[PDB]
This record gives structure tokens, sequence and C-alpha cells, in this order.
């Protein structure tokens, strides 16, 4: 049911309705002679909606916000950027002259900024230590710490137990270790053992790219992680 990376044409979006006022969005982009794809997510805030991450470049992210229109009908209100990789910022452009309010960390604003990628225009506070939490709008976010890269941030959508763990959390059919040149290696165990902590109640688990789980998908990133680390 849930679309797959072979059944997404690159500049295409799809969504998928995980709960009453809860979708991911999925994308595909060619990258160094493959083709990856891509999540996000959409939340319902009352007759508006927040957009958590980007679709990876303008056009996709243009796709996106017309299959919102066409698929949902509401708008675009706001949105978050869960760390400065192109495939969570590339876009933002699009969203900002779309009349979104777009938001990242402190940390991700600065690691954009020094990467060359979009920079979201409003920063969030309250974030900067690991295991800090604020509340936005019908989301948490969450930063547990350094791990795909240090500034990830995880969202959890209390309504429907609904965790997005962005590219910190692996699909289970991903079993090595992806893109770790921005990664904490050390640090991502204890990071993934906060986001446990802090979510034990989850119920479906979406990673930053490929299939949904529930939090199997934690312990699965670990033992891949750690196996990495012991090449
Ligand atoms: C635009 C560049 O973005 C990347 O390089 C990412 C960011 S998470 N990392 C890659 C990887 O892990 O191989 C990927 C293809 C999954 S997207
Ligand atoms: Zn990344
Ligand atoms: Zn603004
Ligand atoms: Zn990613």
């Amino acid at each position: 049911e849930y679309p797959t990376v072979s059944e997404i044409p690159v500049g295409e979006v799809r969504l998928y309705q995980i709960a009453d006022g809860v979708w991911s969005h999925i994308a595909t982009q060619s990258f160094d002679g493959a083709v990856y794809p891509s999540n996000g997510l959409i939340v319902r805030d009352g007759d508006e909606l927040l957009l958590i991450d980007t679709a990876w470049g303008a056009k996709n992210t243009a796709a996106l916000l017309a299959e919102i229109e066409k698929q949902i009908g509401l708008p675009v209100t706001r949105a978050v950027s869960t760390h400065f990789h192109d495939d969570r910022v590339g876009g933002v452009d699009v969203l900002r002259a779309a009349g979104v309010a777009t938001y990242a960390s402190p940390s991700t604003r600065r690691l954009a900024e020094v990467e060359g990628n979009e920079i979201p225009t409003h920063s969030l506070e309250g974030l900067s230590s690991s295991g800090d939490a604020v509340r936005f709008g019908p989301v948490e976010l969450f930063y547990p710490g350094a791990a795909h890269s240090t500034d990830n941030l995880v969202v959890y959508v209390p309504s429907a137990s609904v965790l997005y763990g962005g590219c910190a959390i692996y699909e289970l059919s991903r079993t090595s270790a992806g893109n770790v040149a921005d990664a904490d290696l050390a640090e991502w165990p204890t990071s993934i053992e906060r986001i446990q902590q802090h979510y034990p109640e989850a119920q479906f688990v979406i990673p930053g790219h490929g299939l949904p789980g529930g939090l199997d998908l934690l312990k699965h990133t670990t033992n891949v992680v750690k196996a990495h680390t012991n090449r």
C-alpha cells in the first residue's frame, strides 16, 4: 500500500494518509547514479496544514504543493525542516514564495548556510540540548542528540501516535549505513535510546527514506549503525 521507490517517477509526489489529519509525502530523486525515495509529513492544524520537510528540490516541492491542493485543499501555513541536507531544505524558497513561514533550529540554519543550501527564515528556540522538546502546534519537536547529523530533529504527533524519525531512523530494507559523512557515529545509538525513552507509546514510525514500521525501526537502526562502527 505504501508507495515504494519503484512506483514514483522523479518529479511526481504521492501522499499517504496515516490517520485523521496526518499524511506522509513521498518523492524520489536521482543522486550519485541511483534513484532514492524520500519522506516528509503533513499534519492538519485546524483549517491549515503544518508541513515537515521539503520534497527534495524545487521541482518536487512545487509538485508537493499542487498535490496537497488537489487531495486535501487546505493551505500550508508553516513548515519545519528537520536537518540541513538538501532533501529537507531544498525547496524552501518555493515554500516561502507561496507564503509559507519556514522554520528550523539555529543549528540547522547555520549548517545550511555553510553548505550552501536554502535557509528557513524562522528560528526554533529551546532545542539546543539533547533531550529538549518543544510544542509546535499539533506536533512535538524533539532534539535527541547528534546522530545522522548534529542538528537532526524528530517529530511526534500525539493525536495519532506517529513518530517521524527523519534521516536518523533507517527503513528495514536498508541493511548497511548510508551517507554518514556528517554523522556522530559514537553518539547515534545513545540518541536513538533517548527517542525510545521519550516516545515509548509510538505506534507508526516513519524513516527519512523508505517504508514506515513500528518502534522496531529504532532497534534496526542501532544494529546497522553499530555494524558500520565495527567495520
Ligand atoms: C541532497 C543530498 O542528500 C543526501 O546526500 C542524503 C541526505 S540524508 N543522504 C543520502 C544517503 O544517505 O545515501 C540519500 C540519498 C539517502 S539523501
Ligand atoms: Zn541527511
Ligand atoms: Zn514569517
Ligand atoms: Zn535524508
